[PDB]
């Protein structure tokens, strides 16, 4: 019925392979990682299958190229010599990959999504980067610290936004876990945010019991 007459990569026509679930069609060559042939049955475009992000993005902090996929093997023709060697995988390539800071979420729980997930859940946002920022190279900006360093400060954190400046309030769940609203150093009081009491926060325990001094 109605499918994109045009590859949604490349937005060329032709033999197109057309989603099961959605309007969506794509060039077997321009799915990545290509494919050989069209398959049978059911196919599901890599837009139905996007993971789901696990929460609002706020915002984009770093990006990265990602590895590309296994390439797709292809059978060896029905007919081939056996000293033939069978037919070279089908290349994948990179994908962009983005560091996020989530709303209502310190940046302890930055993480990684992929260029197809910001462009099917975050597009208004990512657009605006893309348009402020050069998307072809990234940019480039004591055991502990070199872990914090791997993880979070390389990507552009400074490490007092993951330091306490205050505890605020407390909460309970259901299963008797305490949270805690963590005002951060270095953001104002609209960046604090519930986090778990069993978080390995640098002094958290020095601002637990400073916290209840002040309940007293
Ligand atoms: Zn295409
Ligand atoms: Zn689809």
């Amino acid at each position: 019925d109605h499918h994109m007459e045009f590859c949604r990569v490349c937005k060329d026509g032709g033999e197109l392979l057309c989603c099961d679930t959605c309007p969506s069609s794509y060039h077997i060559h321009c799915l990545n990682p290509p494919l050989p042939e069209i398959p049978n049955g059911e196919w599901l475009c890599p837009r139905c299958t996007c993971p789901a992000l696990k929460g609002k993005v706020q915002k984009i902090l770093i990006w990265k190229w990602g590895q590309p996929p296994s390439p797709t093997p292809v059978p060896r023709p029905p007919d081939a010599d056996p000293n033939t060697p069978s037919p070279k995988p089908l290349e994948g390539r990179p994908e962009r990959q983005f560091f996020v800071k989530w709303q209502g979420m310190s940046y302890w729980h930055c993480s990684w999504v992929s260029e197809l997930q910001l462009e099917l859940h975050c597009q208004v946002m990512f657009r605006n980067y893309q348009r402020k920022n050069d998307m072809d190279e990234p940019p480039s900006g004591d055991p502990k610290f070199a872990e914090m360093e791997e993880r979070f400060y390389r990507y552009g954190i400074k490490p007092e936004w993951m330091m306490i400046h205050r505890i605020l309030n407390h909460s309970v769940d259901k299963k008797g876990h305490v949270h805690y609203l963590i005002k951060w150093r270095d953001l104002p009081y609209d960046q604090a945010s519930w986090e778990s009491e069993d978080v390995e926060i640098q002094d958290y325990d020095l601002f637990k019991q400073s916290y209840w001094n002040h309940r007293e």
